[PDB]
DNA sequence: AAGATATCTT
DNA sequence: CAAGATATCT
């Protein structure tokens, strides 16, 4: 399938590459910083053309967001069934001790899954799947001077144990929120084969979904409802009250 | 002085080199991708051996946060005199008037210690490093085709100016509450036509800003109503 | 104006 | 943890 192959090739490009630097036109090139966000942005640019090169070979077509705060940064989809669109997502965390447990941000639970058509770049009832391309490493100078094509090998690289997962995002999520004022569904928080092998906290699909549309925004009003997904079956078996 | 030197060093690089793909050490070249998380971390990147060099070259040493969410990019400092700190940051926008974020008003500013690498009172400077740029592939690519890799971007133009001098009266976000710049022309954050009267004004000024606009039209909305407000004995 | 896009600190 | 920081856009 697109998705057994879609991994295969991640995670083979993973084991064969290491991105250490931005490179010039001219050839003069910027060793990485250390900081989270250099990391996203990095692990993103490096998935971006495997995932088309895929898409491709199994005749999709790949659409980022044309416009800015858009989810999903990848939209796959067949001519022949536009309601069968496959929403792909790039999350990472990190990790200060290999093997440690983690835990992603998986966006928004307040827009496109609550109103079909916000922030998203076709309506949300058009995707079949969604699913997230997982990046974990150990964060680790020689790293302010600039190099040359020539010294490739010695540029010191901000990171290590590079660990890579496709899974879908509601086997993954969580049941606390993965951040405060913009937010986000919080993945569980577990070992990377926890992620590989799916042992999530939903039972469906169904479930992810109606607990994060009706969680509250804050722990003052989840102090009502429900705070965590044990509360949340409760209320529900309560009838919702 | 450490300030024009770092100007003179920025505007020559940002002439000289046009940033276009992230490399393996294998040699394998990764094309740059279109929003915005993209390129204000790679002008980061590419200020980083300019900023070490120049600081360096004055006597300063530099530092950069080990916390990620901490202001600001870059801590000069002389061993000397830990305690006249100069703060560094980068903040980016496209053109198709721009208008910046300029870091949290509540934060450090507020509380003197929240969200910064060194006490906020220990730093005796505030410069931000600007670069606005005009918005403009799928494959990867090897050394040897680096001209044929497209660029999200023409254009780029990089500035050096105080915070203060170039901040707005309007929150440049919502949710992260962070100061917004004045929303002019380039050659206005260059020639630091600001708006506020000095520093002592643009802090106490944010410092007292409300989150909301609900409450900040009890209070004040822009830099009119709150220089009112200084004039009703701050109520 | 307010709240999206990603993820980390406290 | 929950809340609010990091940047910057709609
Ligand atoms: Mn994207
Ligand atoms: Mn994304
Ligand atoms: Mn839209
Ligand atoms: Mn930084
Ligand atoms: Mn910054
Ligand atoms: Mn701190």
């Amino acid at each position: 399938s697109l998705r057994s192959d879609l991994i295969n090739a991640l995670y083979d490009e993973n084991q064969k590459y290491d991105v250490c630097g931005i490179i010039s036109a001219e050839g003069k090139i910027y060793p990485l910083g250390s900081d989270t966000k250099v990391l996203s942005t990095i692990f993103e640019l490096f998935s971006r053309p495997i995932i088309n090169k895929i898409a491709e070979k199994h005749g999709y077509i790949v659409e980022e967001p044309k416009q800015q705060n858009h989810y999903p940064d990848f939209t796959l989809y067949k001519p022949s069934e536009p309601n069968k669109k496959i929403a792909i997502d790039i999350a990472t965390t990190y990790t200060n001790k290999e093997n440690e447990k983690i835990k992603f941000t998986l966006g928004g639970y307040t827009s496109f899954i609550r109103n079909n058509t916000k922030n998203i770049v076709y309506p949300f009832d058009q995707y079949i799947a969604h699913w997230i391309i997982g990046y974990v490493y150990t964060r680790v100078k020689s790293s302010l001077k600039t190099y040359n094509i020539n010294e490739l090998n010695e540029i010191p690289k901000p990171y290590k144990g590079v660990k890579v997962f496709l899974q879908d995002k509601w086997v993954i999520a969580g049941d606390l929120a993965g951040s405060g004022n913009t937010t986000n569904i919080g993945s569980i928080h577990a070992h990377y084969k926890d992620f590989v092998e799916g042992k999530g906290i939903f039972d469906s699909e169904d479930e992810f979904l109606d607990y994060w549309r009706n969680y509250e925004r804050t722990s003052q009003l989840r102090n009502d409802k429900y705070n965590n997904i044990s509360e949340y079956r409760n209320w529900i078996y309560r009838g919702r009250k």
